[PDB]
């Protein structure tokens, strides 16, 4: 069970040597951050730590693809000096994550001390591989080993918040052997959200996806199949489902080719499972792709004239998707339904982000798990309106499609 793990408001931390991995992967322009969402989201861990007065606190964590080789594009230095000033307390940075030179810097500090170590990628081991000419050159299991002892050498307790990275079986998301490996507050809550949304579903478990290929969600939507009541697809991912079960005439509409072929195979386990499969019945077609093309409805039936191709969701799907969102408990959102990029194609975004933001006001589990669908949710204000707006990324999909998280197994038991 996702909700079964160990916080860190578990753990007993005084005169503790406490390590966690955070997400400190920020976005750097001329080595320095665009943005500094991803620190700032870690503070409450690291706050709550350093309150109860712990021998020292190590942070680690990645950025960007360094390739296991040490590239100073890289490097976690400027992302230390906007912690020291976002924390109001200083922050030793060190040239690497391990070796004589990190065991002696952090034996030397002061009690309550903040170390920050360098980027772990720009070890091979931390990945366990690295490309060289295109191919994938892994690392010996002797040096690998080596790593991870090292590391947890600086440590007497390990808590991990870098929910972003707990799908990869990585040295610092798994090689802590430590008695208690505990969930920082930031992946708790990824923990508690999906956990009962994928384990002791509110139902009606509603489903909303959309987006571009159908082909990158297949296994999330044969996995959401057994866990489902009803499940939305809209977006540009519907043209292939209507094309295929319905003959739709799409115009110049998003087809997946490949998932053309197993779209049969969903929909007969949809109803083999009973699972109510809603689809987009009118589109707001363009011209071309731009915010300044010709629109014009069209239906179900009439169709998609050939050059035109449906950029947003018509209004009789608004009405269809609004009634479908108004009847769960429990709603798991990943997709637009429509280039809401653009305003003459951002009404059935907008549309649906108001009625899922309502089924939150009601007092639902609402669950934003995209990129661009929590960007919807940033631009329109309404993200602190959403019961729970994911950060893990490829994390996150992994979950949902089924799959087992190394990072969240190796975690210990509440206890």
């Amino acid at each position: 069970s996702l909700s079964s793990k160990l916080s860190v408001q578990d753990l007993d931390l005084k005169d503790k040597r406490v390590f966690i991995r955070v997400d400190f992967n920020v976005p750097l322009d001329g080595k320095k951050i665009t943005s500094n969402q991803r620190i700032v989201a870690a503070l409450p861990t690291i706050k709550y730590v350093l309150e109860h007065h712990p021998r020292y606190v190590v942070l680690a964590s990645h950025l960007g693809q360094p390739n296991g080789e040490r590239n100073e594009k890289y490097s976690l230095a400027p992302v230390a000096k906007e912690l020291q000033s976002l924390l109001g307390k200083d922050v030793t940075f060190l040239n690497d994550c391990v070796g004589p030179e990190v065991e002696a810097a952090v034996k030397a500090s002061a009690p309550g001390s903040v170390i920050l170590l360098e980027n772990l990628r720009y070890h091979i081991e931390e990945e366990g591989s690295r490309k060289v000419d295109g191919q994938k050159v892994k690392a010996s299991k002797e040096d690998v080993q080596k790593f991870r002892h090292e590391l947890s050498s600086l440590a007497d307790v390990y808590i991990n918040d870098a929910f972003g990275t707990a799908h990869r079986a990585h040295s610092s998301m798994v090689g802590f052997d430590l008695p208690q490996r505990a969930a920082g507050f930031l992946l708790e809550k990824e923990l508690k959200y999906f956990g009962k949304a994928l384990e002791n579903p509110t139902r009606p478990f509603l489903a909303i996806l959309g987006g571009a290929k159908v082909a990158d969600k297949i296994q999330l939507i044969d996995n959401l199949l057994d866990k489902v009541d009803s499940i939305i697809i809209g977006g540009g991912m519907a043209f292939t489902f209507k094309k295929v079960l319905e003959n739709t005439e799409i115009g110049d509409s998003i087809f997946d080719k490949a998932g053309a072929e197993i779209v049969p195979k969903l929909m007969e386990k949809a109803k083999a499972k009973g699972v109510e499969v809603v689809l987009p019945v009118d589109f707001i077609i363009a011209d071309a792709f731009s915010a300044d093309a010709n629109t014009k409805t069209v239906t179900d039936k009439e169709g998609i004239p050939a050059g035109w191709q449906g950029l947003d969701n018509g209004p009789e799907s608004r009405k269809l998707f609004a009634a479908t969102v108004a009847k769960a408990k429990t709603i798991v959102w990943n997709g637009p339904p429509g280039v809401f990029e653009f305003e003459k194609f951002a009404a059935g975004t907008k549309a649906l982000l108001d009625e899922v933001v309502k089924s939150s006001a009601a007092g639902n589990t609402v669950i934003i798990g995209g990129g661009d669908t929590a960007t919807v949710a940033k631009k329109y204000g309404v993200t602190d309106k959403i019961s729970h707006v994911s950060t893990g990324g490829g994390a996150s999909l992994e979950l949902l499609e089924g799959k087992e998280l190394p990072g969240v197994a190796f975690l210990s038991e509440k206890k």
